[PDB]
């Protein structure tokens, strides 16, 4: 990404993702977190 | 236009648009002002 911003309220954001509480069967949202974004290379996710 | 309105509330809204503060490199949204609207003919914009 050129920018990735998380947020609790929706001004500006791009997309969301939807926060659930996964129990033994069921699965449900509780929350959504806002994600402010723009596509590009100056910052890299990693995995350690 | 048959039917055109600014709110500042999403109750109705057919669409919004994003306010954003442009600075000498970066434009960031600060606000969404929200537009109820019909087509129509009986209103129009005009330049002046």
């Amino acid at each position: 990404f050129n920018k990735f911003c998380l947020s609790l309220s929706p001004v500006g954001a791009n997309c969301k993702f939807d926060v659930a509480a996964r129990t033994r069967t069921n699965e449900q949202v509780v929350r959504s977190l806002y994600v402010i974004y723009e596509e590009g290379d100056n910052i890299v996710g990693v995995p350690s």
